[PDB]
């Protein structure tokens, strides 16, 4: 049982702007559509009935804990914009930890959506999707908001193909575990693979290194969500980028984007584009197609 006394008066505040009552929110808890370390996501009505997801945060039982994650996440209900998923609202009620609720994404992870095999995205395909992502995070970016976690696995797609840049603030978790590992300065799981080399030796995070990331991510969509660097131990990501490695040029990406994904790596983060830069570079390619 969370008690909102316990809680800061001005986080209770923020909350109850997105407050959902429980009689408005029908959970289905056999059907989960998501899973993460703070507990899985399942199908929900919202009432007029609404299609969405609901991710638990019953995992996260000390109070401190879902003080400080509310404290976080509770900006999301500031965002709006067409390639950032949205916040629905938050249930609070007599058991459990709040339950998030989020829109429903009809054609779940970008991860997925591209190494299923009856999709087989084309080039073009593939190169929208990217752009989608560049404007989601050029927002996010305007807003000061550093994602931290920036993967195709971390971005959604609803029933009209819109990218959503999701897996952050109150929708927050590890969805897929495999690519979290401790072997960091920080000890705990983090997505070293998608990390920029200053992030994994000073476990500091910007918006240059969300760059890093989307570079990363766009070798995802290219390869159609091949793992990127199977053949480097977690152990030896940091040295294998200080050598000046890189992920190599997926065989059905464009010269020009191979460019672009190179430039998100650079060693200095300063020298890296901006999001507006990338969303400027990626639509001229995307326009040739
Ligand atoms: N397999 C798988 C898989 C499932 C879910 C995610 C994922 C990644 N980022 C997120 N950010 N928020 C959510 C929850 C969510 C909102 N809407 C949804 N619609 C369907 C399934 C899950 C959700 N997610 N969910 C990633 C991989």
């Amino acid at each position: 049982h969370i008690d909102l006394s316990a809680l800061n008066p001005e986080l209770v505040q923020a909350v109850q702007h997105v407050v959902i009552g429980p009689s408005s929110l029908i959970v289905h808890f056999n059907e989960v559509i998501g899973r993460g370390h703070f507990g899985c996501v399942y199908h929900g009505t919202l009432l007029k009935k609404i299609h969405c997801a609901v991710k638990s945060l019953n995992r996260i039982t000390d109070i401190g804990e879902v003080s400080q994650f509310l404290t976080e996440g509770i900006i999301m209900k500031d965002f709006s914009h067409p390639n950032v998923l949205s916040l629905l609202g938050i249930c609070l009620r007599s058991e459990g930890s709040p339950l998030v609720v989020l829109p429903y994404m009809k054609h779940g992870d970008l991860r997925n959506f591209i190494r299923n095999e009856t999709h087989n995205p084309t080039v073009k395909d593939l190169i929208g999707f990217g752009l989608q992502v560049a404007k989601g995070m050029k927002y996010l970016a305007s807003k000061k908001f550093v994602h931290r976690d920036l993967a195709a696995r971390n971005c959604m797609l609803d029933e009209k193909f819109t990218v959503k840049v999701a897996d952050f603030g109150l929708a927050r978790d590890m969805y897929d575990k495999e690519y979290y590992s401790v072997h960091n300065k920080t000890g705990a799981k983090l997505p070293v693979k998608w990390m920029a080399l200053e992030s994994l030796q000073t476990q500091k995070f910007t918006t240059k290194s969300d760059v890093w990331s989307f570079g990363v991510l766009l070798w995802e969509l290219m390869t159609r969500g091949a793992p990127p660097y199977p053949d480097v131990n977690t152990f030896d990501i940091t040295v294998y980028l200080l050598q000046g490695r890189r992920l190599l040029q997926p065989e059905y990406c464009p010269d020009p984007l191979y460019e672009v994904m190179l430039k998100c790596w650079h060693p200095k983060a300063e020298m890296r584009p901006s999001f507006s830069e990338l969303v400027s570079r990626i639509s001229a390619i995307f326009s040739t197609f």
